[PDB]
């Protein structure tokens, strides 16, 4: 089960950890991927999760896209968790580096409410370009289910905890 997490609110928890390593240890029911609309798991959390599945997540995702077309920014899809989790909830947060509307971050987090417990990264943080402090605030104000946030970067983790209102 989840260990070493700091409780932020009644339902949001945070830990300075590699989400891939957290997933392999916990094997949660749901691991959230920081996905793009095309499910092209190239870099950041998506690239790391996909590489941990030996590219099985990408093969599965390409078949999903061939059948269904791309996701919407703010949307999600449930696919296999492979060796990491029972399921992977691929959530598309807005990518600020691609000029996408930051207001879609709340819609993206609403996808977590369909799952009772999730292991997740901060949406739109990292290479997506949004302020991680803002992402954590939208997370605690939007997600009502139990979310265990894994923040890879130690310095960012410390900044997030020390600035949490
Ligand atoms: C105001 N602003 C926008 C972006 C940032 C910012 O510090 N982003 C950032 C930088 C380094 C790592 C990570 C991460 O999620 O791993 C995120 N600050």
């Amino acid at each position: 089960s989840f260990s070493g997490y700091l409780k932020l609110t009644d339902n949001v928890y945070i830990k300075n950890a590699d989400i891939v390593e957290e997933a392999k240890k916990v094997k949660p029911t749901v691991v959230v991927n920081a996905a793009n609309v095309y499910l092209k798991h190239g870099g950041g959390v998506a690239g790391a999760l996909n590489k941990a599945t030996n590219n099985a997540m990408q093969v599965e995702s390409d078949d999903y896209i061939a059948t269904n077309g791309p996701l919407k920014v703010g949307g999600s899809c449930v696919l296999s968790g492979h060796n990491l989790a029972k399921h992977c909830l691929h959530v598309v947060g807005p990518n600020v580096n691609k000029g996408e509307d930051i207001q879609l971050l709340k819609s993206a987090y609403e996808n977590f409410n369909q799952h009772e417990v999730l292991l997740a990264p901060l949406l739109s943080a990292g290479i997506f370009g949004a302020d991680p402090i803002h992402s954590l605030r939208v997370c605690v104000d939007t997600v009502r289910t139990n979310v265990y946030l894994a923040v890879f970067d130690k310095n960012l983790y410390d900044k997030l905890v020390s600035s949490f209102l």
